[PDB]
């Protein structure tokens, strides 16, 4: 009757799996993404509570037989932030073990099924996290949508808008993004981007969705869009180079995987990223994720149980 909960607090959705102790996933639940750096504490708490309560309703059991909860979330990697998320879950009256980690850590667990390896996330945000054979971890990037997230979908979306505006106002190279962005957002004029960006409650996910427009334009031969994708791939490579160097893995066999809708969806960006790794770190073996991040959280939670 015992079970564990794994929660992926990702940049695109919050995703929960409830699993037996023999790794049979009984059910899953999806809610909107919720990050303490882009939502209020009260709003993040409400998302997490609704997520868990919905799953418990489908399960037909309370938290009493839940042996462990692992949440890997964007936005809460610092010691005080982990306490903030832990308190949100304790607010449900949960009495068991709570493991708070970052979203890269659960992507590593789910993707590689081991403690050692490197993960790059590029979805709404971006980060690189790794752990070497010595068990030491490092991260680069991951500084959020204002002071970081280079090479993320949010960054690509902002850069697409800026390129469209420079095309329109004559500061930059002509690009079909000029009109394609307006068409995607159903806006008549570039002036309408002001109300859209500053006065409509636009979300990070909505901005990141413009990556689709950049990919479509690249496939139509647009040179500015190709450059945006190439530069994003380079930023993601730099995040790997930093972690590899910090962890002393420049000359060592390492397994690397990738998570998020930017790095995993765009053929050209993925290929450029892989080309950088294959040339500079040929002993890095690149694989696809064996399981999703929510299952990685299940692994972390269940592994702490007898
Ligand atoms: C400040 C912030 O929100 N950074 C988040 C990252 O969170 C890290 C763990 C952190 O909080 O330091 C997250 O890994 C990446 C990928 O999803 O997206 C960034 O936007």
């Amino acid at each position: 009757m015992k079970y564990v909960i794994g929660i992926d607090g990702g940049g695109s959705k919050t995703h929960m799996k409830i699993s037996t102790l023999d790794y049979k996933v009984l059910l899953e639940v999806f809610k909107g993404p919720s990050n303490i750096n882009s939502s209020t504490k009260e709003e993040v708490k409400r998302v997490l509570q609704e997520l868990i309560m919905e799953g418990l309703g489908k399960l037909g059991q309370s938290l009493e037989e839940c042996s462990a909860i692992c949440i890997g979330t964007a936005g809460a990697d610092r010691t005080e932030d982990k306490s903030i998320i832990e308190d949100m879950i304790r607010s449900l009256g949960y009495m068991g073990k709570i493991i708070v980690v970052n979203d890269a850590e659960i992507a590593l667990a789910g993707g590689i099924e081991k403690r050692e390896g490197i993960i790059v996330i590029s979805g709404t945000g971006s980060i690189c996290y790794g752990r070497n054979k010595e068990g030491r971890s490092a991260r680069s990037g991951g500084w959020g949508h204002i002071i970081g997230d280079e090479g993320s979908g949010y960054d690509i979306g902002i850069k697409a808008i800026k390129a469209a505006l420079k095309s329109f106002d004559k500061r930059g190279e002509k690009t079909i993004l000029e009109g394609d962005i307006l068409d995607f957002l159903k806006l008549k004029s570039h002036e309408d981007l002001i109300n859209y960006i500053y006065r409509s409650g636009v979300t990070k996910k909505e901005i990141a969705s413009l990556t689709r427009v950049v990919n479509s334009a690249y496939i139509k031969g647009d040179l500015v869009s190709k450059r945006i994708l190439k530069e994003a791939a380079r930023e993601l490579f730099l995040s790997v180079k930093a972690v590899v160097e910090v962890l002393s893995m420049q000359n060592k066999k390492v397994v690397l995987t990738t998570a998020g809708g930017v790095i995993n969806n765009i053929n050209y960006l993925y290929d450029e990223f892989r080309k950088f790794l294959n040339l500079n770190y040929p002993k890095v073996k690149i694989i696809s994720m064996k399981n999703d991040s929510a299952f990685g959280a299940v692994i972390i939670a269940r592994s702490e149980c007898d």
